[PDB]
Formats: structure tokens, C-alpha cells, sequence
């Protein structure tokens, strides 16, 4: 299958990138120089992570040794809650570009629709617990975002945990410069989201399906469904002679999206790229889309009284 979609801002975007939420930092930037060595040409970053120091320091050394070229590379971060503000985005696309040792990012995306109040925290609350709002809404986030492709800042921007009334919005924004390119959201056969997907396309806009494992190391997990463990699809991998990764990160390739499995294990970070020598059949497909639960790896109670938290 061929490697990289076309944008609607005309440039083309690996299909398949390395996630990098968990990944301690001790261990990512080896992970993220052997998922280089062997293939991946995209990774999926955000300041809220906490590691893209070193994960800059990965992309810079195999920058230095010529494993790639810069132009070869498309390195996606986000803009966390807390930078919801004018005065706050381009800083916060700043430090993100200096801790990844990089002049651009190839696309930038307002990582969750919800502004929460300036400051060190990440989660501001109040003394009941309820995140704290910012009053700035997504269309002026919006605006922010377009004003850092035409500083040179990033050659594209984007959304993420955006529903469907959300993405609406941005594409009627008065005055809109820059369509979204990309809306990353959570997918799998869990949760197979198949009616804003359709939107989403409909629309031009590039679906990332994260958390396409379900996430196993997902800080709150209880001993929950497990898709990795499921026989369902053991058995379908099993026909084809892969791994259950490997079918679960072919399932949205096949679907026209673009997937971002993470891993720190460098067997695993192998595994996962070779997903380009077999085809899931339209039964397999419809088969897995049949697993669909409603079920959300990414969802947070503090955060569900804010004015625009997606999910219901
Ligand atoms: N925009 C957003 O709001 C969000 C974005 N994301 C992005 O999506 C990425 C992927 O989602 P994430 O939630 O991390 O979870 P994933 O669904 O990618 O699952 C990651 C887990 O699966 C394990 N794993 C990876 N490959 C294999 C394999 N071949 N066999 C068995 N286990 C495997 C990893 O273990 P190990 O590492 O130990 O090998 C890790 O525990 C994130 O890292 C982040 O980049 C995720 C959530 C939200
Ligand atoms: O968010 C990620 O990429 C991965 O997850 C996270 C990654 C981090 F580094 C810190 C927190 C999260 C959480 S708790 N994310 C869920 C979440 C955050 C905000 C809102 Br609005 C709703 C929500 F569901």
C-alpha cells in the first residue's frame, strides 16, 4: 500500500507514525532513532507529553548522521489546553519546535477543543475539582493556528478530539483562511467512529485514528475490554499469519486513515511498521467494524462541564 495521503494542503503525510504519549523519557529517544532506522518517517508529539526534548534529540541525530533528510521527515505536535489565548500559541509552537530541534512542524493541531485557564498546571481546577475554563473559543484558537503557517511556523494545522458540531464550526468560521487538515480522534474496533469519520472525509479533512491498540499502558486502565487479547481478532490475525497489532494498525490504513501506534520496545516498533505486505478483505473489515462498543480509551471527568467538551 503506498506509504503517505495527500492533504488538503497539498502536502503528503506518512500513513503510519510512531505515538509517543508514555514513552519515558529514558527510553524515547532510542525509540524514536530505531523506529527512523527502520522505516518511520512520522512521529505524533505534544508538549503535554512531557518528552519532546528527547524526542528532538533523536530527530536531530538522525538528522546529523544522514539517516533522512528534514523534507523526508513529518513531525506532527499540539497545542495543549492551556494555550488557548492569542498572546499565548505562537510561544507555545515555539517551545515545541526548540525542544524538537526543528525550524517547522510539518502539522500542528489544537490538541482538544477545550481552553483551560493559563498558567504552570496542565489541569488548573478548582478547589471542587472541575477544570478551569479559558473564555477563548475555538474559532479564535483557529485563527491563532492560521497565523503560524503564515509565520513559517508549520506547513499545516490541525484539530483533534474535535466532534462532529466542532469540526462544523471551524469549517463555517467566518473569514476561515485555512481549512483543518487533519482531525486526530480515537479509533479502533472499539470505538470505530464511523460517523464522523464520514463527516470528516466528506470534508476533505484526514482522520488520524489514535490509541489504535487501545492504549493497554493508559494510566487509568482496570484488569476493561482488551483488543489485543480479544480471539476475535487473534483469529483474524492468526489467518493471516500477523500479529494482532499488526492487523489492528492495518484496519484504519485500509479505511483511509492515518494511524499512530505507540511503542518503546524496538521489536514491537518493527512489528508495527511492516503492515505493507498484506490486505485485510472487505469481510475482514466489516468483520472488525462489527466489534464497535462506544468504548473511549480518552475521556476525562474533570474536564466534561466544560463548554466544549466533545464527547457525550
Ligand atoms: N490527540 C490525542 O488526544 C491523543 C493522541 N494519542 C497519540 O496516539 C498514540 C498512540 O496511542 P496510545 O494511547 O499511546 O496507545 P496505543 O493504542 O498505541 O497502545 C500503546 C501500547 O501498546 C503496546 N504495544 C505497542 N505495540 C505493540 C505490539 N506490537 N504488541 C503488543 N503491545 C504493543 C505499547 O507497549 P510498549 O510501548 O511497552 O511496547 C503500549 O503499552 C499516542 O502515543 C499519542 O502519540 C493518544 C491519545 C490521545
Ligand atoms: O490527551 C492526550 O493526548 C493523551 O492523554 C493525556 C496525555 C497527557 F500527557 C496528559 C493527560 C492526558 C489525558 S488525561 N488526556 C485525556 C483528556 C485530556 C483533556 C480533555 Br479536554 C479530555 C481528555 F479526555
Amino acid at each position: 500500500m503506498a506509504s503517505r495521503i495527500l492533504l488538503n494542503n497539498g502536502a503528503k503525510m506518512p500513513i503510519l507514525g510512531l505515538g509517543t504519549w508514555k514513552s519515558p523519557p529514558g527510553q524515547v529517544t532510542e525509540a524514536v532513532k530505531v523506529a527512523i532506522d527502520v522505516g518511520y518517517r512520522h512521529i505524533d508529539c505534544a508538549h503535554v507529553y512531557q518528552n519532546e526534548n528527547e524526542v528532538g534529540v533523536a530527530i536531530q541525530e538522525k538528522l546529523r548522521e544522514q539517516v533522512v533528510k528534514r523534507e523526508e521527515l513529518f513531525i506532527v505536535s499540539k497545542l495543549w489546553c492551556t494555550y488557548h489565548e492569542k498572546g499565548l500559541v505562537k510561544g507555545a509552537c515555539q517551545k515545541t519546535l526548540s525542544d524538537l530541534k526543528l525550524d517547522y512542524l510539518d502539522l500542528y493541531l489544537i490538541h482538544w477543543p477545550t481552553g483551560f485557564k493559563p498558567g504552570k498546571e496542565f489541569f488548573p481546577l478548582d478547589e471542587s475539582g472541575n477544570v478551569v475554563p479559558s473564555d477563548t473559543n475555538i474559532l479564535d484558537t483557529w485563527a491563532a493556528m492560521e497565523e503560524l503557517v503564515d509565520e513559517g511556523l508549520v506547513k499545516a494545522i490541525g484539530i483533534s478530539n474535535f466532534n462532529h458540531l466542532q469540526v462544523e464550526m471551524i469549517l463555517n468560521k467566518p473569514g476561515l483562511k485555512y481549512k483543518p487538515a487533519v482531525n486526530q480522534i480515537e479509533c479502533h474496533p472499539y470505538l470505530t467512529q464511523e460517523k464522523l469519520i464520514q463527516y470528516c472525509q466528506s470534508k476533505g479533512i484526514v482522520v488520524t485514528a489514535y490509541s489504535p491498540l487501545g492504549s493497554p499502558d493508559r494510566p487509568w486502565a482496570k484488569p476493561d475490554p482488551s483488543l489485543l487479547e480479544d480471539p476475535r481478532i487473534k483469529a483474524i490475525a492468526a489467518k493471516h499469519n500477523k500479529t494482532t497489532a499488526q492487523v489492528l494498525i492495518r484496519f484504519p490504513m485500509q479505511r483511509n486513515l492515518v494511524v499512530i501506534p505507540k511503542s518503546v520496545t524496538p521489536e514491537r516498533i518493527a512489528e508495527n511498521f511492516k503492515v505493507f505486505d498484506f490486505e485485510l478483505s472487505s469481510q475482514d473489515m466489516t468483520t472488525l467494524l462489527s466489534y464497535n462498543r462506544n468504548w473511549r480509551v480518552c475521556a476525562l471527568l474533570s474536564c466534561t462541564s466544560h463548554k466544549d467538551y466533545p464527547f457525550h
